[PDB]
């Protein structure tokens, strides 16, 4: 049969250390 | 019929306060 | 078909400014 819809989407990890 | 596509892309949180 | 699988992870923003 046809393929089904797309998932569910994938959150990455924290960001870098902020500024002084 | 065959699985559809992934999904989406999932942002992380913000990192960690800076130095002084 | 079914649901695809889920997307592949998202990094966060620089966290904030540290102290003066």
């Amino acid at each position: 049969g046809p393929p089904g819809p797309p998932g569910p989407p994938g959150p990455g990890p924290p960001g870098p250390p902020g500024p002084p």
